[PDB]
């Protein structure tokens, strides 16, 4: 119909924008996640989220979004809302439940912080960094109650990590879902971003830091920051 | 612990924690017990009197309704499940074994997620920011009640759209509703879109969708039941 030449579903396809300071929160999870299990995928650079055959693949007209094989390989199957693509990418390629969940009390956990996330620090974010920058006119009574809710997510971030051998968010042995879906809003470079002092956090900076030193965030945060900087600025990535 | 559970507080089957029922506490609640009403699942209704109470605060740390307590699988252990989406996915997990509300496979679960995550990062935050800015916030933000009105009719023409794809009778699925249809319902039906002062009848197939929802046996028996906790013989703690 209306999608580009170089658009082939082969494998999972991953969306992103042009890699900047302020555009790869979002995009990060999905590719963190697909660097620690090694899932063979493509990057296609969105040139204009707004483009009509991008329309039909996210309503919502945001990246990250996912195009793949169904598991029989004889259809294509969509994932879009950052959180979506994790659960996506768990469901299909994380069958022993690593990041995923291995039973019901896992799964539990790992839902209560992964939602937890979706419904209140991600969105809160959001609306804080649109008033802040996006939106035409300054409401800076808003931008500051936006802020304060923020350090409020921090501080239960913070209670849960203190409590004894809670080593991540969801499950005390390893990191899941919950905690790539939280760590590009719970590190130094984003509470700078908000004008907070992270360090009134110190057993969540602490995690920020433990993430931060796993070799599947570290690829995941370059090659982010490259999309669309190659020799191929936008479309699928060679 | 360093919280004490009250007597009455015991976990011999599912035990969904919600507040007295009034027109402002019960769009969250109602989703998991729609979801309990729908898969006949065995459970009890514990009514929270204070939800700053240390022992709930110790279930749910952001000290809201619906939580869940449950017995493990193996009935050895105690789980938790809160925020009205996570407590959706967990009844799914634990009572839906043919997958009829969550999804039978990868491809009807992708979709699942997708329009049950739209609502938990969208529409749900979004309503909840408006509905705090209008009545709850100490001081009157036109500007800011203004933007989020705006953003609502966003996420209406969203779910309007998917509504209007051919054979689409339900958000996820085209055949049957799923958990996102079920968290969805309570953001997107007629009294709540009066009360965001919208004319719900501009996204008709949503409209149409919203009643086929509210024609269901057990979301008409969870909305009648949620209304009335704690208003019963027993005012707070574990219902008969």
């Amino acid at each position: 119909s209306e999608r580009p030449s170089d658009l082939v579903v082969n494998r999972l396809v991953l969306f992103v924008v042009k890699g900047t300071a302020t555009s790869t929160a979002n995009t990060v999870k999905p590719l963190i996640l697909l660097e620690e299990l090694g899932v063979p995928h493509d990057i296609y650079v969105v040139e204009k989220v707004s483009a009509p055959w991008f329309s039909e693949i996210n309503p919502h007209k945001m990246v990250p979004a996912i195009l793949d094989r169904s598991p029989d390989g004889r259809d294509t199957l969509r994932a879009w809302e950052s959180t979506s693509t994790l659960m996506y990418i768990a469901d299909a390629y994380d069958k022993d439940g690593t990041f995923g969940g291995r039973n019901v009390q896992e799964r539990s956990e790992i839902n209560n912080w992964l939602t937890l996330h979706t419904a209140a620090l991600g969105p809160t974010a959001k609306y804080w960094l649109y008033f802040y920058k996006l939106h035409p006119e300054k409401l800076p009574k808003t931008i500051e109650k936006l802020r304060s809710n923020i350090t409020v997510q921090y501080d239960i971030l913070e209670r849960r990590l203190n409590e004894p051998g809670q080593q991540y968010l969801a499950l005390k042995d390893r990191p899941t879902i919950a905690d790539i879906a939280t760590l590009p809003f719970a590190m130094k470079s984003t509470a700078e971003l908000f004008g907070l002092e992270f360090e009134k956090w110190p057993k969540l900076q602490e995690w920020s830091v433990r993430m931060g030193e796993r070799e599947a965030v570290k690829r995941a945060w370059q090659r982010v920051a490259g999309f669309g900087h190659g020799e191929k600025e936008y479309g699928m990535l060679e």
